[PDB]
C-alpha cells in the first residue's frame, strides 16, 4: 500500500539557468504538498560508462518503489539520450508516470525535428501529459502522441513574498531578458524607454536603460513602482514557439504591473479574461499603447493584475497542474 | 496584503455523525494543503439573542483578513439561520468565498422543501459552488443559482491507512447504514447474507445479519477480507439519491472490495470506466449476479478497485477540488 | 481520541504593530508544522457584556476538543481579562495548555504593575510555560511562577526570503525602532550616523539620519548592504531589557550584518558564542568600536553571522520552541 | 543560499525488516517537517567497482547542494564500507551533518570490534551526534567519538490511527517478537499465557500462544484491547541492548497497554517518570507482578498510558530530534 509522489528536479546549472529555477519552483511547491524530490545532477552523460550512467540512476531512484507516481519535468537538459534511460528505469517500477513538459528539443529549432522519432517515444511511455499549452499538446499529437491524459499548465506561477508598491503610471516598459536572444532590444528605435536587466556586460540603444541582473525579489521590488511588463520573444525567428508559458509574464504580473504580449502567444486568453494587459500585433502598436493611455486605465489593470496574482504569489497553476496530474494518472 | 485560506469545520456532533466527520476529513487534508479551520460547533442557536450570536460569529471569523479565502462547508446543521448569518458575515470581509455543498437541507426529505429559496439566496452569494455532481448542480440552477463557476465533488475520499486484508470470494452483501432511514433492510427477501453495521438494537427479517457500530478502521479492515459493499436508497428520495456522493461508497472502494449500486446514482460514470463493481436496477438483479459471478471475475474487480483506491486512501478527490476550488475563484 | 495542536494569533492591528507581527510569524511556522490557528481579534473589550464576550470566546475556540493541545501566545492586548477569561475557557477542556510569553505587560512600563498578581495567577493554570530567557523564568518564579515545566525561546526568529546582497565596511549603525520609546536616539552625540526607520519624523540630531518606515522586506535587504544593527532600550527598561527578546535583534542577524548590543542583555552568550557583533557596555564603547575595525575584522563577523542565520530565516528558534513544548506538555 | 533539509532513507528490504521500518517512519515524519529524502538501495556493494560506486553515490546526492543540512541515518546495511563512503562524498560539499545512530556495528557482539576505528572515523566527521540513550553516548566517547553536539532521541514514536479498543484486564502478556531471536520464548514455564506473534512456523510451549505475523495497525488494535506488553533481551545480546531504544515498546504504549521491561535498559526512567509499567529483576517477578495486581491499579496504568501515548502516535519524539539535531547543527 501507502503510495508516495515523486517528482524529479534538475541540480547544478548557472544561478541563471531559467530552466533550472523554474522546475526548483515547481518542485518547491511539490514538497509542500508532501511530494518527494528526485534529484537530478547536470553533467556531460559521455563521461560516464553504460553501466555507470545506470548505476547512478539507481542511485536518483533508490527511494522508489511499486506504489508510485513519479512526476518527470522534461528536460533534464542531460540531453535526450538521458531522459530516454531515466524513463526505461521508471518503466520498470511498476508506477504510473506523469511528464511534465518544460520545453521540447525537436521542436526548439527547425533541423533538431529529427530527434522527433526518439522524443515522442519516450513521451508515450508516460501515462499523463502535462503540457504549457493546449496548443503544445496538438501539436505534439501531430507526431505521435498516443497519450490519452492531458493537462494544460495555463501559466507559470512566480511565489514569492517581495513587498508590491504603490503603482505609479510610469510610460516605461520593463524587459528582464538577456539581450542577445531577443534581437528587438538592440534595435529599439522609439522614445519610450526600454529597461533591460542583464548581467551582460555590453551598451545599448539610446533609451534603453541598461541595468544589473537584479536578484529576483529585488526586481519584484522594483518594477511593482510601475511602468509595463514587455513579453517579446524571441526576435524575428524562434517564433513558433507560441507554444510554452513565459517566465517572466508570471514574473511581471507577480510585481503587480500590467503586461503587454505579442499576439499568439501561448495561453492568451488568460490575459484577456483576466484583464493583466494589452495584447496587440506589432512593436510599435506598444509604443502607441504605452504613450496614449489614460491614468485610470492604467489605475484599473493594475486593481487586476493584484486582484489575479496571489494565485501566482501563492502558486496556484502550479498547485493545480500537480494534483490533477496525479488524480488522472489513476482514474 | 497576504492571501491565506479558510475553511470552515463542524465540531459537537455524536460519535457517530457522518456529516462532521466527513467534513472533519476534508479538514484534515486541508490543514495538510496548508488551509486553515474556522472551527463552528453545533449547538441550539435559539439561546442566542441576535447580537451575541453576531458576536460568537466574530469570533469564529476573527482570523479573517481581507482576501483571504473563505471554503465555508453547507450545510452547519445550526440551522439555515446560522448558515445564512455565518454568510453575511464573511461577505463583510472583501473576500472570495467557495460554498462547499455537503447537503442541500431542503431536498433532502419534503419536509421543509420551502426553506429552498432562502437557501438559493445565500447560495447565490458565493462565488464558486462545489456540489456532489453535476446533475446535483443542474437541478440547483433550476431554483436560481445564479453562480457561474462550479465544480463537481465526484466521489468522497476515504483517507486511511487501513490494511487491505486478501480479498476472497465471500458471497456476503456489506452495509453500514442506518436500517431505519434506509428501510429498505427490513424488507430483505433473498437467501443472500446482508451485514449492517449500526446503532439501532433488534430489528432482523433473518438473513439480515447484523453487527453494532464499530471504528471505522475495523469496519475497513474486516470488509476487506471478502464481499461486496452495497448502496442503496429508499424509493423515498430516489431523486436526492442520483445527486449527492455517498460516504460509504466511498468507505467501500477503501476497503479494496467491489460495489453494487442502482442505476441513476450521481457520477455512475466513475464505478463504470473504473470498473469498481456493478451498476444495477433493482435489487433482484444483484442477487442474481452476486451469485452468478464467478472467483475469477472477482478477482479483476479486486484488483480494479485496488488499482484505483489509493486516490481516496491519500485525499485527492479532497486535494482535487481544495486546489481547483480556490483556483478558480480567483481566475476568470 | 485524536490530539490536535492549536496557537493562538491576535489580529486586527495595525500593521506597523510588532507584536501582531511576531504573533502572525510565530503562527505561520506552526501552521507548516500542522498546527492550527485559533484567531484572535484585538478590539476594546468592554463592547460587550460578560455574557456576550463569553460567547465570542465560544466561538474563537469552538474546533476545540478534549485532549488537545492549546498554545496561547501572551498577551492578546485586548487587557488582562481577557488574557484571565480565554484562559479559565481552555480550562474547562481537558487539554494541555502551552503559554508562550511575548511579552509580561506588568514587567514591562511602570505603572502596569498592578496587574501583576492577576497575570501569576493565570500564568500558574497552564501546563508549560515558554519565556524569552531563563533570566525571565526566575523573576516570574520570584513573583510567585508555579509551574513546574519551563522552556527558554532564546531568540525571535525571522523568516525570509530576501537577498543578502554582499556587505561589509559602511561605518554606520543601523536602527529600525520608535524613538518614542527609545529615546536614547535624541541625545545622539557622536559623529557616527544613525539611521532611523520610523513612523514618525519628530526631533533631529545632526548626525542622525532617518527614513520612513519600509516593509520588513526592503529593509533587511538595504540594512544587508553593510553597517552595524544596534540593539538597545532606553535605560528605564532594562529591567526588562534582560529578560526579553528583541525582534530586531533577529532582523538584523537576518540582513546578515554584525550587531551591536549592551552588556546583561537576555540570553547574550548566545551573540558571544555564534560570534555575531559586540557586547558593550555604553553608546560610547560602541562607537570606539565602530570606528577602529578593520575591514577583516568585519569580514569575518559579517561571515559568522552568515554561517548562523539560516537558523532564524527557516524558524528554527520557533520551531524547536513550538516543537518541545508540546512534547514537555505531555512528558513527565 | 537557501538552506534545504535532507535525510537518508533506507529502501528495498523484507518487510519485516525493523531497521527499514524505522528509518522509513522516521522520514515519513522528516517529510511532514519539510525535510528532504536521500532515498538508499539495500544491495551488495561487491557488485560495484569504485567508479560505480562513486557515480551510484552521485545520483543519491544530485539534489545537495552548498549551505544544506543533511541527516545520515546510520547504519545503511549496505556495510561500513558503503557507509564510510557515503560519509566522503557528504563531506564534499559544504554542508552540516547530522548523525542518527539506529545501530553500532561494531557493538552488536564481540569480534566486530575492529571495526571500530573506521566507524569512529566517519562518526567524528559528523556536526552533530543523535544516539538513542545518554548511555549509548557515553560508551562511543570511550573509543574516541569527538563530536561536541549530543541529542538523545529517548524513545520511538509510532504513527498510527489504530483505533484503542476499550481495554480490559487480560492476565496474559503480549510479544511480536521473533523466536530465533528472543529465545527466552522457547523457556516458558509459566502459567500465564504468552501471544506470541511471529511470521515463522515453528511450534511452541504449551501456554506460549502462536499468532501469524499481522499488519502492524491490526497488531496494535489487537493489543488494545488489553493485556501486558513484555520488553525482554536475550541474555548475550543484552550489554549491547542496553543502549538501544525497543521498536515494540512504542507499538505498545501506542497500543495504549502497559508495559514490563528488563531492568537497566535504556531510558528507563521514562518509563517509570510516566507511569508507562513495571521495571522488573527477573522473569518470575513479572508473573508475580501481573499474578499478583488489582482492577483499580491496572486502569490507572492504562490511563497514564493513554495519557501518554499521543506523543508516540504523532511521532513527537522524532519531532523532537528532527528540529533540535538540525537547529544544533548550525547554532555554536
Ligand atoms: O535581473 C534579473 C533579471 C532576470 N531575473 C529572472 O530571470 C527571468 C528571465 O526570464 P527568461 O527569459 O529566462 O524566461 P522567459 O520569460 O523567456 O520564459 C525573469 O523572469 C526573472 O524572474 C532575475 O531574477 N533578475
Ligand atoms: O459500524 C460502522 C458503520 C458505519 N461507519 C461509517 O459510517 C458511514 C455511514 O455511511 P452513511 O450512510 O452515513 O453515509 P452515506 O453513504 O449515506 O452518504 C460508513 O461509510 C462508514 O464509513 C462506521 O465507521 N462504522
Ligand atoms: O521600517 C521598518 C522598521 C521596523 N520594522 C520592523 O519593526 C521592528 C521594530 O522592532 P521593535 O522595537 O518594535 O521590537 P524589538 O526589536 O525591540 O523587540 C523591527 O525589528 C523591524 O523588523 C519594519 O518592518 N520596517
Ligand atoms: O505480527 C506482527 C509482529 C510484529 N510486528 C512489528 O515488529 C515490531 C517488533 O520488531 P523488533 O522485535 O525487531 O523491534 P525491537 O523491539 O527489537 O526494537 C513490532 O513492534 C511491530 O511493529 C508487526 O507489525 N506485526
Amino acid at each position: 500500500a501507502c503510495m508516495r509522489t515523486y517528482i524529479t528536479n534538475l541540480n547544478g546549472h548557472s544561478i541563471t539557468s531559467t530552466a533550472q529555477i523554474a522546475q526548483n519552483m515547481v518542485t518547491d511547491i511539490a514538497v509542500s504538498l508532501g511530494f518527494r524530490e528526485l534529484g537530478i545532477h547536470s553533467y556531460p552523460i559521455d563521461t560516464d560508462s553504460p553501466e555507470e550512467m545506470s548505476k547512478r540512476l539507481d542511485g536518483i531512484c533508490s527511494g522508489l518503489r511499486k506504489n508510485d507516481i513519479v512526476i518527470f519535468q522534461t528536460p533534464t537538459w542531460n540531453t535526450t539520450t538521458f531522459d530516454e534511460k531515466l524513463f526505461h528505469k521508471l518503466k520498470i517500477f511498476g508506477v504510473k508516470i506523469v511528464i511534465f513538459i518544460h520545453d521540447v528539443v525537436p521542436l526548439m529549432f527547425d533541423g533538431n525535428f529529427y530527434l522527433m522519432d526518439r522524443t515522442i517515444a519516450y513521451y508515450n511511455e508516460a501515462d499523463v501529459l502535462i503540457a504549457p499549452s493546449q496548443a503544445m499538446v496538438d501539436k505534439l499529437q501531430s507526431y505521435g502522441l498516443t497519450v490519452k491524459k492531458i493537462l494544460v499548465q495555463g501559466m507559470w506561477d512566480h511565489p514569492t513574498n517581495i513587498t508590491l508598491q504603490a503603482v505609479n503610471h510610469k510610460k516605461l516598459v520593463h524587459f528582464p531578458g538577456n539581450p542577445e536572444r531577443f534581437n528587438f532590444i538592440k534595435n529599439w528605435r522609439i522614445p519610450t524607454e526600454l529597461h533591460v536587466y542583464t548581467d551582460h556586460n555590453m551598451q545599448l540603444p539610446t533609451t534603453v536603460v541598461k541595468e544589473p541582473y537584479q536578484s529576483d525579489e529585488q526586481l519584484i521590488m522594483k518594477m511593482s513602482e510601475g511602468g509595463y511588463g514587455l513579453v517579446w520573444m524571441d526576435d524575428r525567428d524562434k517564433q513558433y514557439q507560441s507554444l510554452y508559458c513565459p517566465y517572466k509574464l508570471g514574473a511581471y504580473i507577480a510585481a503587480g504591473i500590467p503586461v503587454i504580449i505579442q499576439k499568439g502567444i501561448a495561453n492568451q486568453d488568460i490575459i484577456e479574461k483576466n484583464n493583466l494587459g494589452f495584447i496587440i500585433e506589432k512593436i510599435d502598436d506598444i509604443s502607441n499603447i504605452v504613450e496614449s493611455t489614460t491614468e485610470e486605465e492604467y489605475m484599473e489593470i493594475v486593481s487586476d493584475v493584484r486582484r489575479f496574482n496571489p494565485l501566482v504569489r501563492q502558486g496556484y497553476f502550479t498547485r493545480k497542474l500537480l494534483t490533477d496530474a496525479v488524480f488522472s494518472a489513476l482514474n
